[PDB]
């Protein structure tokens, strides 16, 4: 096996889709690369180092709407950015789980700084811009986590035995699983954005 | 050790706060109860069975705003219910993680049915009521997950070495960690609720 950074992460990503985040072991990574663990240890000191790098690479490779277009409204950038973040989290098994608990990396500083600055130039205080970004981020992670983990868990349950399901819930779940949760996410996303807009344009009035 | 259902779950909860969800093993649970694994196996067939029961018990014990008060508005119930859900997720280590991927349990059917019905009697279609509930749920899980996992991870990082932190981000993170993320959550929560309200009261008008 070739053992530069890009080769290690490629292989770690393959493994993540075979085994999930819980089977992403240094031991199994070494098997994958056909090397002995101490060779691996020279390049990758532990699982956390690895999870952090993966979190960053996942977005670097598949998160393509991280900056606003020229003249694009804040409402639009936030929608496009959340969509882009979702596709990215979703391209790998337990990908949301891999992002969880990370904070921005040095390679991401410039990008996140621009996002923050961009909100502030649209009339958000830093505090409110921070909250809008966080809310979008938290909402999108939760939706993707519930979706991916429910699909993981699907294999180990007796699965909604119905009959004794009451009527609304019964119809609710049929609807929730009509699709991957995209409609639900997209509808919620609009609610969030609109809600921030009425806050912004309230200024110092009571809303 | 006493080995009824309530004793097993009590002990599993103690363990969850000592070891986290990843160290919640049947092996370690048996140690905790001072019994041999086959004795445990008679009562608790595996980790998933256990995680499911825990998810339900956590809410049964600490989620006290699961139904609307008499005459309470939908906006109010959703705020109170999300707050109540958050405190609950947060009372145990990796408690959000334990909830993840669960779906409503038989013991919860009646409660969730009422929530659904209640939205529909306030003018939501089932579909829109479902989305509002889901959005609140997903948002609250994400916020709590990021908070709990960042705190877990805190122990294993070199921790924001600053200096080369750019100014807005730098001030952003000071703000994000001024508190446990409560302000951010509460502010986002209002945005979500208000956004649903403008949707509701749009009816068939363009908004
Ligand atoms: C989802 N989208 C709003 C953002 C985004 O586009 C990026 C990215 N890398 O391009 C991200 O890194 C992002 O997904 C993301 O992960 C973010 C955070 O993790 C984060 C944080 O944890 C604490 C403070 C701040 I301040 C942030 C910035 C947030 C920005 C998030
Ligand atoms: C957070 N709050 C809106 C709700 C709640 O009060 C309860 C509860 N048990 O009282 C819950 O169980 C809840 O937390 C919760 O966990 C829910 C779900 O998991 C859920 C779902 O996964 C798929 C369809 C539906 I339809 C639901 C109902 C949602 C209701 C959520
Ligand atoms: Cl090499
Ligand atoms: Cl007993
Ligand atoms: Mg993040
Ligand atoms: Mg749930």
């Amino acid at each position: 096996a070739r053992l530069n950074r890009e080769s290690v992460i490629d292989a770690a990503l393959e493994l993540l889709n075979e085994t999930g985040i819980d089977g992403l072991t240094t031991r199994k990574l070494a098997q994958k690369l056909g090397i002995e663990q101490p060779t691996l240890y020279w390049h990758v000191k532990n699982k956390r180092a690895l999870l952090d790098a993966l979190a960053v690479e996942i977005l670097a490779r598949h998160h393509d709407y991280s900056l606003p277009a020229a003249g694009e409204s804040w409402q639009s950038f936030l929608r496009n950015n959340a969509m882009s973040f979702r596709r990215a989290l979703l391209r790998y098994r337990d990908g949301a789980k891999v992002h969880l608990g990370t904070r921005p990396d040095e390679k991401q500083y410039d990008t996140v700084e621009t996002q923050l600055r961009f909100m502030t130039e649209n009339g958000f205080s830093l505090r409110d811009g921070l909250y809008a970004i966080s809310a979008v981020s938290h909402f999108t992670l939760g939706a993707v986590l519930e979706q991916q983990e429910h699909t993981a868990a699907l294999t180990d349950r007796p699965a909604a035995p119905d009959e004794n399901l009451p009527p609304l819930l019964r119809e609710a779940l049929q609807i929730m699983d009509s699709d991957d949760g995209e409609q639900a996410f997209l509808h919620g996303l609009e609610s969030l954005i609109r809600g921030f807009e009425v806050q912004l344009t309230a200024l110092l009035q009571i809303v």
